């Protein structure tokens, strides 16, 4: 009883298939899923509650295809994935957070060219009465949702490309952690132990790769902001 129903009406008959929920989400956000672990059990239904199996024949002649993951893909991203009240909530209350955090991010407030807490873009949230779809990812519903809150939030999506230069003693710790955080393009060592890159990052980002630059060159790293890209 941790499989949910998927189900999907097709030329006059239903079919349903028994999947795990949280998987067949990251079905219909687009993301990669292994069937094995994906479906409970390897067979398509016509009414999985009295364990009434679909027949290859009516398969065949209705999906044009016998193959049961084919079917079941067909069925979680045309059907309905009947999934509880208490996922339903789960689920929402993971994807509003990755909006947040992703917003928070990869946008800044013109009125100073930076961050809003997450805090400020939740209420915000509240305020405009977004939807949120928990079976879309957050770049398939991020410019949508940005739009909605323009009237009360200002927000840009903003990249900034910044020279970096770290002395030779700081290197081993400095590039590491530059890769760790990302963004790293047109890395160079120099002749003399020191390296460079452009660093290219979400404008949101800047504060959190200066923090990172004060630890791991100890203050030493100089860096350059070459261009914001709007």
């Amino acid at each position: 009883d941790k499989a949910v129903i998927a189900r999907l009406r097709k030329g006059g008959e239903e079919f349903e298939v028994l999947v795990d929920p949280y998987l067949a989400r990251d079905l219909k956000e687009g993301k990669e899923v292994n069937f094995e672990d994906l479906l409970a059990a390897e067979e398509v239904f016509k009414d999985a509650k009295k364990g009434e199996r679909a027949s290859v024949d009516e398969l065949r002649k209705i999906f044009g295809t016998d193959d049961v993951f084919e079917i079941a893909r067909k069925i979680i991203l045309e059907g309905e994935v009947q999934i509880t009240a208490e996922q339903r909530r789960e689920m929402l209350e993971a994807k509003r957070k990755q909006i947040i955090n992703f917003i928070s991010r990869n946008t800044i407030d013109p009125r100073t060219n930076a961050p809003h807490p997450p805090s400020r873009i939740e209420r915000a949230l509240e305020e405009a009465k977004v939807h949120i779809d928990i079976f879309k990812s957050v770049e398939a519903q991020v410019k949508d949702i940005v739009k909605a809150l323009k009237p009360i939030l200002p927000l840009k999506f903003e990249e900034m490309e910044i020279a970096i230069k770290i002395p030779p003693e700081h290197t081993g710790r400095a590039i590491s952690a530059l890769y760790n955080f990302g963004g790293v393009t047109r890395e160079e060592w120099q002749r003399d132990g020191s390296w460079i890159c452009v660093m290219r990052i979400p404008s949101g980002m800047y504060g959190d790769l200066m923090d990172l630059l004060g630890k791991v060159a100890k203050g030493e790293a100089l860096t350059k902001v070459l261009r914001r890209i709007g």
